[PDB]
């Protein structure tokens, strides 16, 4: 399920009912939400390992933060567009609609691990396991949705039970989700049933070989970069198609992943000339996105609207993103251009 | 048809979900068909150098602004005034506790941009006067029923003509297709389905401005020499937990705002205001007109606690224990009355 450009709005926050849905496996039954507070999470790799219920988690702390939830596959269509000859690429051909900015609320993982005496000596990763039932007999490593991120993320990770002021839906990973701000969608583990502080990455297929950045025709392997930190990115959201001659408000969303978006330039002529856009609305912090807008006075014609964001570390979107075989992490400014017909 | 939000339904994400947001109308709602063609909705702009009627489509060309505000009825907390009546004293109106309030993100065009595009306000303009889009009964005195409100023109730079709330087109319940939003001002001033915005030399003399929504003593009539319900005062309340908890660690949370000013700090007491501790803010700061979530991490023995919060704004205005009585029961902001009784077992 992919969001259309008109549906992002300009309120920063993406409506929960329009937020994209992506699952690697079939979803659990909705009955896991019957008793949200009774959902159990096994916490290990800490000094005092224990299973805690969501009711217990709710006693330990409270944190609220906005992040950009974006599939590593967002923009895959734009990689497929660059294929030539016999070159092939499988996977969902997302354009820009596998992304939203949402507000999570829950308990800091740091508060949970501290209540259990802190991480075990030598821990280097946070490893979260999805709560889906695995089919009996088969090697669960082949199907389990289990991801590892560096333990440097500990102070930012949230075990969230709420999003945009509502209890977390099944579609978005209720009753509890491991949120890793600034990291690609796959790392944000839905219906999280275990969190382990580990010395090594999980060897689950979804970590070891899937979700790796490699050349076309190469297999994924664990020496290659995983889809972890999200790169600087933006796109135009409005007007998504049309306007009338004269003043037009051009707007979109921009983010720096782990870093704040510092500035955004907008072009109406496919990147031949650029102008600085203004940020619109409140700043929800470095892991969220900003709305930006440029006022332009346009004659009747067909414009090519593009946006180019820079983060606080000086990372800037390229015109086109280097190819990788599975089509992860697109952040180019040319491919997501909006054709604006001005009447 | 009113809808009051339950304490359990505010959440701790700052933003109040649209489907939980309270509903209050002074008259019947217009039909759903006014949303069929949102972009064709017309707004008459007057009291400017070049007056004209603009459609929502035209308004959308002139600017873009996004801002969070606390939308709260002047009547929120009226129950707490009714609880203080003695003897023969009476007070009509909806007995809201704390649920006639939410924090929402609006998006639309700044009224300043609209006014600037039409050559600025006419010399001598003193008020911004918005007229609701409801149909009025034919041949009856429209002043008696029209939802028309005037606020000082000092609000010009803050006012938004909003077509969107919380990332979606504004619903009928919350004043689509276009709403005049007056940040920091009481709910009544945030005119739904706004069909006219006038920069006027005087307040409207519509009943709902002249004599309703005035602050007066019990047994007095409303009159235009009295303060109108305009700026909303510093306020907070506890939202969670709402009834029971287990002994041990308890996260006590709520919402706090300063109205025209940001909330700077919040104190929380678990013993009915005898002892206070400073709470922490939770989540991002959505600006001076929004509310903050706050929380206190408490460690509680078995017993019956009385949870209260006391907010201070950036200018040193602090909530009183009790709010001075007024006859229509507007603007309650006391910390004692909205206490949560928490049974810890
Ligand atoms: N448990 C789990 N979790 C999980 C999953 C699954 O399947 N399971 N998926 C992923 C992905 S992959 Mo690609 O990188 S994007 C993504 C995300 C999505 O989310 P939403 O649906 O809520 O939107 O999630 C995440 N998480
Ligand atoms: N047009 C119009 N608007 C309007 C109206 C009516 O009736 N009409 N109401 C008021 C009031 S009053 Mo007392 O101060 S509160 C209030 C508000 C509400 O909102 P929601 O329903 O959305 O919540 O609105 C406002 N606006």
């Amino acid at each position: 399920l992919e969001t259309k450009r008109s549906e992002f709005g300009t309120s920063i926050i993406t409506p929960e009912e329009k937020l994209y849905i992506k699952n690697n496996v079939n979803t659990p039954p909705e009955s896991i939400l019957a008793d949200r507070d009774g959902w159990k999470v096994e916490i290990s790799g800490v000094k005092e390992p224990r299973t805690l219920t969501v009711a217990e988690l709710k006693t330990l702390g409270l944190v609220t933060a906005a992040t950009v939830l974006q599939c590593s596959g967002n923009g895959r269509k734009y990689f497929k567009d660059q294929l030539t000859g016999d070159q092939k690429m499988s996977g969902t051909p997302w354009t820009v609609g596998a992304a939203g900015c949402v507000i999570w609320s829950g308990v800091p993982l740091k508060a949970v691990v501290d209540a259990l005496g802190g991480p075990a000596e030598g821990a280097r990763f946070i490893t979260g396991t999805g709560g889906e039932e695995l089919p009996a007999g088969l090697d669960p490593k082949l199907l389990v949705v289990e991801r590892s991120v560096p333990i440097s993320n500990l102070d930012n990770v949230i075990l969230a039970w709420e999003m945009n002021g509502r209890p977390l839906s099944l579609a978005h990973g209720g009753p509890l989700r491991m949120v890793v701000p600034g990291y690609s969608g796959v790392n944000n583990i839905k219906y999280v049933k275990a969190v382990a502080m580990t010395e090594v990455e999980t060897d689950a297929k979804i970590q070891k070989t899937s979700y790796r950045v490699h050349a076309l025709g190469e297999k994924g392997s664990p020496d290659q970069p995983s889809v972890w930190e999200q790169p600087v990115k933006s796109w135009i959201t409005t007007p998504h198609e049309a306007a009338k001659a004269g003043q037009v408000q051009i707007a979109g969303v921009a983010f720096g992943g782990m870093n704040a978006c510092k500035s955004v330039e907008v072009s109406v002529d496919g990147g031949q000339t650029w102008q600085e856009a203004e940020f619109i609305g409140p700043d929800l912090g470095r892991f969220a996105w900003r709305v930006f807008a440029l006022s332009a006075d346009l004659a009747r014609g067909t414009y090519t609207l593009v946006s180019r964001a820079t983060d606080t570390e000086g990372n800037v979107q390229p015109e086109e993103t280097e190819m990788n075989g599975a089509g992860y992490g697109h952040n180019g400014w040319r491919a997501p251009a909006v054709k604006l017909t001005v009447a």
